[PDB]
């Protein structure tokens, strides 16, 4: 009756949302995995009544032993890549190691946080390890005969990125620090195409999307899921923020990738991601058109499966600004 | 063989209507103008179009010039008389023509229209440029003589980018670079999700009216939105930048009270649009599906002549910038 | 501060949903209007704690006095038209009389249950009083200079038509009586165009749309609102029913309107169907059929009620899941 | 001038590809066939297209017959060898050709593909008609030599109405009248919202392959759904009825066990439809069914061809108005397709 689901990164944003969503369904038993059960965040997960296991993804045997009995697993990696991984050893990423360990432990159903490979799609003329490592994990999971289901889920930009101070530093004053001309100014290169920039409130929605996948894993196997709460251009984001907060805001694109300030190291290292996205006419996920219909179908299903508990629709940018500003 | 009188055939809207209808042998175009010796009048003559001289302000003359018309397209001008400006919308030459068409027994009417901000805002707003046409719309909707009366509502013309005064007031976009090197567009937000409608008046509007005349009964009393593309002002600028590789940006006029130097009294229109959450047409959501259908229908009625699809903002920039 | 709203037909389906929706917002006070406060349905409302006033729409003066003090009014009419109304004299329908009474009483904000006029749209070819009676009221209210806001709202096919017996008899066994070959068969003419048939759960959704309008009446003045919960073809409706209930169902079109059973109200429905086909299925007459606006209004009411109820409209799949997998066929409707 | 080899150029898919690309001076169409003396091979020759003779089952000859190609469009046939029917998907002549194209150094590939029901369902389904093409898709996606590899996935052809086995097996629609005077279509539901995709293979498909070749890098490793219209089976029949004024209807096989499964291809189609219903109608497996991209690849080819032809895809209504309203005797029901009985 009861299906156990191991949650990687349960102390983190993606896995944290996953754990919080799945625990609200009696058909599932959540086994959070963390490196330190004494962690501040781990104790918060232990206050929700969640089973907590301590293990390190870089230890395949220990990980395999910690996933022994899981019906499903949600896998993700971290913001910091090891030098070996940053230099093209994508098989050494702890997320990818965990996926292989799950194969050995016999876990039948996998939901894997993934990203497109700029290298694979551009014929080798681009290399963006931050994305390509997760894409490697997706290539391994899709080809593995052991799994009964492997579904890649691709996260959008978090709305919560607006709370990172260097975010405010890098991309113009937007959305907290106004400039000399009195504007909350956002400065980013265009995405390309029709400027269909995807955004999500990671906390409230991502976990419910993964939950919806686990409600019927066979239907979603080997079919990429885009975790998208809203789709709008940078300029529409600014006008929406201004309407909500009644604070002047504007968008000034970085049309020339070479003419971005070297003062900003998050613009210079992202210049290959931005170029790959532009080359793809803004189709940043690589599998097909950017659409949030599936996400709105995976959120409603989790809503029903949870007992009509919580919210039935994903958080839009307008609502996030109304709730956070 | 159905005869159609075309008001404003020397103008943008009526000109597109005449040029589109002429390519369907089932329809015979009778252009109406005040001056048949005009350059534009002669251009219409060079295409082999019948040109009759009449003034909309003369109901008696106009009734005589419409006799025998199966249908009529009606439009007015940018110029309102002081009397019309001050509320006597029955005197606008377009609405006079509509009443004359009723007198002459013309059975099928397509009327260039706009919503009445005054009527929709409970009196808060007064915009004669729109409300005058709305007067004709209600009159035609209530008139029992017509067999069909269909209102058509034009979006912003792309060709407004060629009006020097438009370039003057709304920033430099898309011709005049500013100090920081940007083609800058300065406009109040439309409201809602910034679904700003635009049309290439020359190539598409006439085809939409043509499509209406292909089945007047199905469109009677149903407003048609003449929309070629739907996008936000910022999308306009990013599209322009991609097409031309000329830096461009959008800086909204957030406060209609603190606008600059730039005496365009279109403020009440902008405020009414915002009050409608951007639903500038007033009848329902902004949609171009109907326009696309009508354009394709004209394409096929004309013999697969011309374009089957409406001109988008990107294509307009490609062809004119 | 607290805005009073009179609800016509509060004992009925449309007004009942309106009352039940506006009751959950303390900014509004619901004054139900009924002819008989002793009714089973009226006492149901009294048991819910709703003010009940007795008045008859056919009495303009009494109606005016009973509407006095209302900030807003929801107006609707009934399924049975007097013969005089049947033959024109649309001004005499109690809904339209009530609209004029509200104008006399000075009610500033109006939401009116409406439908397109086939006669006005067809150049006289068609005459369907079931629609045209409400269209008369719609134009009268649109032209009325006294109202501060006037919004016409138009109902789609109720899902609850499946509980109305007259629906079950004529339009095939669907969805309760299986037919000779074991099929739940629906027998109806095509709508026209791409078969974009609108449906709504009248009980749970219609009232929330009226509520959403009253939340910002100025923005909706003179703007037709389509009360649409789902848009799907008749065949898609039947296949969805089959998927939900694992019970055979099918759609049998009347391709020839002359071959449709027309044994007085079936004659008015033949003309209505012909008008819809003549409009390529654009049965509302003002523009394309769309449920986007309905969704916006439903969400707005959801928020206003304190995030109570559902944020989304009920689809055909949801309705079949809730009312067929598990329902007495005795609801109010056309008396054929 | 960039040369593109076209597999199956004498067939429906490759034929549309050749006819579309030839009208664009930036490309050279090199048709590939087993028999250059064929009556359909001579039609292509009458169009002014190079015709080379090679067999896909001969990897070396195929390699020498592709060398010099800037791009290649790859497709397979309706008949699979017994070895291929039984799993040996590497032996399908289309997949051998794909390996030959890498072998030959063709830098840009457009591969006719379908999802693998087995791969997506954890082994619950085995439908070689789709999975064979999916094998080639996986190989092309993983091959490091190609500069671009784009899978394109065909919908139901409207031209299935000209394939005789379709008319026989699936109730007779739209040509064979039944007891009650109905053109009856008999098919299981697709699943989900009955978003059945259809395309006019002749007029539209080639333009989509062409649009991909207009910017291969932007489409590399991105599945393209070749869709002209999206509608339910019942909507298909009612649309046909409106166009032709002939009674027509759709009678679903709600229970797949009640579908005629006399012959082996009908049972493999039962398993395919079961897979579709399993995926809630997502018959392509990569994502939602959509025709926006197809409408973007048709318009782009329209422009590339010199604004010649149609800018838009053919809808079901327009196809019925073009092929089933007039008698049009030249439209005979003899097209290549599944040979069931
Ligand atoms: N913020 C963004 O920009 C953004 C948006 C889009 C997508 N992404 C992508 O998603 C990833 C970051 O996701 P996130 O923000 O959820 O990360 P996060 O908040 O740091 O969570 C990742 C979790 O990984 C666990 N972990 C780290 N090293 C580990 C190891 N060696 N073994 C086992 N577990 C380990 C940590 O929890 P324990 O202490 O429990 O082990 C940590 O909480 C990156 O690839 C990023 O590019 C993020
Ligand atoms: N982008 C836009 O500005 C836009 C969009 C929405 C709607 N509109 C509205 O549509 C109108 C402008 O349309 P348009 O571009 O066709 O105007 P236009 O280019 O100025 O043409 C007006 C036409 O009316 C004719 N006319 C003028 N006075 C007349 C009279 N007294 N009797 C008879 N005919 C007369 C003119 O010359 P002849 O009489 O010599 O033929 C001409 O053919 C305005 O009301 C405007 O507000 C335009
Ligand atoms: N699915 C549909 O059939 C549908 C959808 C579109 C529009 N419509 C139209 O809407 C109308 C039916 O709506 P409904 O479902 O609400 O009808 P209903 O269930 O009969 O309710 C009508 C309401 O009006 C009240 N009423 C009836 N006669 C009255 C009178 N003379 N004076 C005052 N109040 C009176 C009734 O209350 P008491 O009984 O106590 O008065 C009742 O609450 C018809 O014109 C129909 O064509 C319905
Ligand atoms: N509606 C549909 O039926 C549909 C939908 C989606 C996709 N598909 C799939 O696509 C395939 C059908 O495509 P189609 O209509 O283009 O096929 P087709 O009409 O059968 O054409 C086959 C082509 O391939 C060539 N060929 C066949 N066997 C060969 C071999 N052993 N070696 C070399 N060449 C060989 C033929 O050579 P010659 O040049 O000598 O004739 C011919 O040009 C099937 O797998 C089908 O399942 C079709
Ligand atoms: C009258 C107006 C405010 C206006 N002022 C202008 C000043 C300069 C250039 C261009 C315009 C336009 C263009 C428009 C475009 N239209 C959109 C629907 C109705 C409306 C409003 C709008 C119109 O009448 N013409
Ligand atoms: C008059 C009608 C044909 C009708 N005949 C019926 C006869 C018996 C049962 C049920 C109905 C209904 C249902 C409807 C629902 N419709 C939604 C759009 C307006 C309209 C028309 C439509 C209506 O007013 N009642
Ligand atoms: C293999 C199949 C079940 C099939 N069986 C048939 C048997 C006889 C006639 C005609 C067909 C077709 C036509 C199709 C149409 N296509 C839609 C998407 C892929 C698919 C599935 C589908 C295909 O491969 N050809």
């Amino acid at each position: 009756e009861i299906k156990t689901i191991s949650v990687i990164g349960a102390t983190g944003q993606q896995g944290g949302s996953v754990a919080r969503s799945l625990l609200q369904n009696p058909e599932f038993h959540v086994r959070c995995i963390t490196r330190d059960t004494s962690s501040i965040k781990a104790k918060e997960l232990k206050e929700l009544g969640i089973e907590i296991v301590q293990a390190d993804g870089n230890d395949p045997t220990a990980m395999a032993t910690a996933l022994k009995g899981s019906w499903g697993i949600f896998i993700n990696n971290g913001y910091t890549l090891t030098p070996a991984v940053q230099n093209g050893k994508y098989e050494e990423d702890f997320g990818n190691v965990i996926l292989q360990s799950a194969a050995e432990a016999g876990v039948p159903h996998v939901v894997f946080s993934s990203q497109p490979s700029s290298h694979a799609l551009s014929g080798g003329k681009f290399n963006t390890p931050v994305l390509d490592v997760k894409a490697w994990g997706e290539s391994w999971g899709r080809a593995c005969p052991t799994f009964q289901s492997f579904t890649p889920i691709m996260a959008s930009w978090y709305f919560q990125n607006f709370f990172i101070p260097s975010f405010v530093a890098e991309f113009g004053g937007f959305p907290w620090n106004q400039d000399d001309e009195g504007y909350l100014t956002l400065r980013l290169p265009p995405l390309g195409g029709n400027e269909e920039v995807p955004w999500i409130c990671i906390d409230e929605d991502f976990g419910d999307l993964v939950h919806g996948i686990f409600l019927n894993p066979a239907r979603w196997s080997k079919r990429t899921v885009q975790a998208v709460g809203d789709i709008l251009s940078y300029g529409d984001l600014c006008t929406t923020f201004a309407d909500v907060t009644q604070r002047k805001a504007r968008y000034i694109p970085y049309y020339d990738l070479d003419d971005m300030p070297a003062d900003r190291p998050y613009l210079q290292e992202s210049r290959q991601v931005f170029a790959f996205y532009q080359m793809r006419d803004g189709e940043l996920f690589g599998n097909g058109i950017t659409e949030k219909r599936t996400a709105s179908l995976l959120k409603a299903a989790a809503f029903q499966a949870k007992g009509q508990k919580g919210r039935e629709t994903l958080i839009t940018a307008r609502e996030w600004f109304e709730r956070h500003c």
